[PDB]
DNA sequence: TTGATAAATCAGAGATAACC
DNA sequence: AAGGTTATCTCTGATTTATC
């Protein structure tokens, strides 16, 4: 489905386009990997854990 | 979008039907309407509220 | 093998509102 | 014009199948 939203990329990696927008602790708009991993780990995501696109399941 | 789900319905007003599933503190399912209405007044939706449709807004 | 991550996907809680 | 009922919008946390 969309992806995308009106005047929107991550605090962190820069993305347009997430399958669900999260928020990070200073209140902006950080996309799913950016907010699953920094939950997960507590340190930001590493531009170099950039990939080119996202993907589907089941 | 997709109103039903299979094996649940609403365990206040018996509907099948929901624009989104909601639980009550038993843990039971509730449709949107029971559950927002039980967190407004702390009392369960009558069933004199109960509707035969459901309304859809902008 | 197994175990730890990856991230989509699924939930649903709370917020915001439309509509009579 | 004001409000209650409850559709929708946002966003946080669990679930899941793959991938390392
Ligand atoms: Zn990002
Ligand atoms: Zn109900």
């Amino acid at each position: 489905s969309a992806a995308r939203r009106a005047g929107t990329s991550c605090a962190n990696c820069q993305t347009t386009t997430t399958t669900l927008w999260r928020r990070n602790a200073n209140g902006d708009p950080v996309c799913n990997a950016c907010g699953l991993y920094y939950k997960l780990h507590n340190i930001n995501r590493p531009l170099t854990m950039k990939k080119e696109g996202i993907q589907t399941r089941n």
